[PDB]
């Protein structure tokens, strides 16, 4: 029975006599004990922890790249938390450290000496070589990126560099014959505290490192005054003002295991008795940290406060943050790759539902926009998250997410409602939208307070239109957070599938794949909950009285319904009642935020354009859709826009969905994650940290 006790990759006799330390503690404790067990490198501790000689190892932003890269891919399992001189985070900052009077500005670094952490670290190399990437003159990968750092510095300190290849970048890295640059603390000038003495020796001009490894090594504010920093506002600047004088703000590094059967428990066990019983003034009998000075910074970085167990999802990328894996995956591509990337705008739609819709758009954009849909509307979310993609005309509700997340609304979705119409849709005020749970006609009776323990149609779970309004209603007088025994069994997308309520839901054509979020379930959107009433199954539904008329009296033609007259439905008023269809400027559950394309803020001002030329080059207002394409126009399945929507419009500098969805809503839709949530959320509650 004895879980298997783990087995620690180091990569030098220091980061074992270091992992032999502890081992002596943890039986000394008892609890979770280790073996470690050496390979010489970061990558190369990698693959014994993969291909299983080895379990975990700890590594920096860049590495996990690799760490999740394909080769080998690998689950990010615990990074360092740090201190922040704020309040404890991961993600660290990058700055490059050099010596005053030395003054060299970034830009005006052309050919210097350059002291690195290791070949591929994040500061210690992904980050600095990209952003002195421009003016290197490097035509792209197929000359490695490798040659053109040293024909830039006259020197360089890069561990792990493939010496012998082009001499130049072990130049700057003393050593044992061997160990000269061999990539572990077997060489000084490697991570944080190595490199960093390179400089003060004179060989070192200048390093990239943590936004402390000074102040690791420093504990005089006059031999740190001794200090400068490389800005991007090319200029230099203080020290400690690596908040605002700095590169890239990278999240730390963290343990990893396999993304496959990881042990991740055993792995989190360790970390936390570790945490709990040695270091910050745990055990001053033995510490993990706070270690040597002459062999600096070990498996992982002294000093580094505690830990975190990154929730399951997260994969590579995940944990990546967007915006630092773009600068990685960039760093091995051409201007030309690279070039078209940058407006290109990748599109994420839901389901093979939408797939197609965006393939077709993929094409008459005459290659304007490309695609990489995404099960449901989080994992096309998470994606943009990812990176592989850019965008998706969110709904309210769902945009929720994106904003806890980071992104924020670019266009709104645009009701084209009538009143003084013009192409000031382009920049119109928001008219929302109004929910109202339409009851059918013929039975009357089933008013409001009455609709106690029924069949009911849902467009979907954590989305406006009929879940977040009503299920907070009901809840709000209830406290069902156990919701099913209100509604005795209904059906939303979404939901556990053995849910009891979501049963009345059908998959497909094909009558398989029933109770998830996509179009391709012929019950969801604003659409097909709306097929469930007229199904006759589910007994209440509620939605914007909006998708009511879409598919009323002709006005939709899908053989199920296309006859049934719009006089067939009652709307369900708050106070009892049950007013008429179209009289819901009374009746109605209530107005809420329309949809709106969302995005990396660092991305998304750019599509703002795109979309605005794009939309014009189709739309329920320009030429062209009528002819060869149309965008917001579906075929009333509603597919990343409304069929009904006139053009995605300018917000109202509602930039932030606190913003735009605002305060009430906002804070009632976190009432809800309290009874159950996903995740995504999760996943982002804890990154964006």
């Amino acid at each position: 029975a004895p879980r298997k006790s783990v087995r620690w990759c180091t990569i030098s006799p220091a980061e074992a006599a270091k992992c032999a330390k502890f081992q002596r503690n943890m039986k000394k404790v008892r609890g979770p004990s280790v073996s470690c067990i050496r390979k010489t490198s970061s990558f190369e501790c990698i693959q014994a922890i993969a291909a299983n000689k080895a379990d975990a190892v700890t590594l920096d932003g860049g590495l996990v790249y690799e760490a999740g890269l394909h080769p080998y891919k690998l689950r990010p399992v615990a990074a360092e938390v740090y201190q922040t001189r704020g309040k404890p985070q991961t993600r660290y900052y990058a700055v490059a450290v050099v010596k005053k009077g030395s003054g060299f500005q970034l830009n005006q670094l052309q050919g210097v000496k350059s002291c690195h952490t290791g070949l591929g670290r994040s500061a210690g190399w992904n980050i600095p070589i990209g952003t002195l990437r421009p003016y290197l003159n490097w035509t792209g990968p197929p000359e490695p990126l490798q040659k053109a750092v040293a024909n830039f510095f006259s020197a360089s300190c890069v561990p792990c560099a493939d010496g012998k290849q082009y001499p130049n970048l072990c130049r700057l890295c003393a050593g044992t014959e061997a160990d000269k640059c061999a990539c572990s603390s077997q060489e000084p000038y490697f991570g944080y505290s190595g490199a960093f003495k390179c400089l003060e020796n004179g060989a070192g001009d200048v390093a990239f490192v943590k936004d402390s490894t000074v102040f690791e090594n420093l504990p005089d504010e006059a031999e740190r005054d001794k200090y400068e920093l490389l800005c991007p506002d090319n200029t230099r600047k203080p020290v400690d003002a690596f908040k605002e004088c700095h590169l890239a703000r990278v999240p730390s590094h963290a343990v990893v295991a396999r993304s496959v059967d990881g042990r991740e428990d055993l792995i989190w066990k360790l970390l936390h008795r570790a945490q709990e019983e040695f270091g910050r003034n745990k055990s001053s009998a033995f510490q993990l940290f706070g270690s040597t000075p002459g062999e600096q910074d070990l498996l992982f970085k002294d000093s580094a406060l505690g830990f975190v167990r990154i929730p399951s999802q997260i994969d590579s990328g995940l944990y990546l943050g967007a915006n630092y894996l773009t600068a990685t995956q960039n760093l091995r591509e051409t201007a030309a790759e690279v070039a078209a990337r940058r407006e290109r705008v990748v599109w994420c739609a839901v389901g093979p539902e939408e797939e197609r819709k965006c393939k077709q758009w993929s094409d008459v954009s005459n290659r304007k926009v490309a695609c990489a849909s995404a099960s449901t509307t989080e994992e096309c979310i998470a994606l943009v998250l990812k990176g592989e993609a850019d965008a998706l005309n969110l709904d309210g509700g769902f945009i929720y997410v994106a904003g806890k997340c980071g992104l924020v609304p670019v266009l709104a979705e645009n009701q084209k409602s009538q009143n003084s119409n013009a192409p000031d849709c382009v920049h119109r005020p928001p008219e929302g939208y109004l929910a109202v749970a339409v009851v059918r006609k013929s039975d009357a009776d089933l008013t409001w307070n009455s609709l106690s323990g029924k069949k009911s149609c849902h467009t979907g779970v954590g989305r406006t239109a009929a879940w977040n309004i009503p299920m907070g209603l009901l809840f709000n007088q209830t406290g069902s957070c156990k919701f099913d025994k209100f509604f005795s069994q209904s059906c939303a997308p979404g939901a556990d599938p053995q849910s009891s309520l979501c049963a009345l839901c059908v998959g497909n054509n094909e009558n398989e794949n029933k109770c998830m979020p996509n179009s391709e379930e012929r019950y969801y959107g604003y659409t097909g909950a709306f097929r469930c009433l007229a199904e006759k199954a589910g007994d209440v539904a509620f939605v914007k009285d909006v998708t009511v008329l879409q598919n009323t009296d002709g006005k939709n033609s899908e053989p199920w319904a296309k006859d049934l007259k719009q006089e067939d439905f009652e709307l369900l008023c708050l106070d009892g009642t049950r007013k008429p269809v179209a009289e819901a400027e009374s009746c109605h559950l209530a107005r809420a935020p329309n949809h709106a394309v969302v995005s990396q803020s660092d991305r998304a001002q750019h599509l703002k354009k795109v979309l605005f030329l794009q939309q014009d080059q189709f739309g329920g207002n320009g030429p062209d859709c009528p002819g060869k394409f149309c965008l917001f126009k579906s075929e009333t399945k509603n597919l990343l826009f409304n069929d009904n929507t006139e053009c995605l419009a300018e917000l109202q500098g509602k930039t932030t969905y606190e913003q735009y969805l605002g305060s009430e809503y906002v804070t009632s839709i976190t009432n809800l994650r309290r009874c159950s949530s996903s995740p995504l959320l999760e996943a982002c509650a804890f990154l964006r940290a």
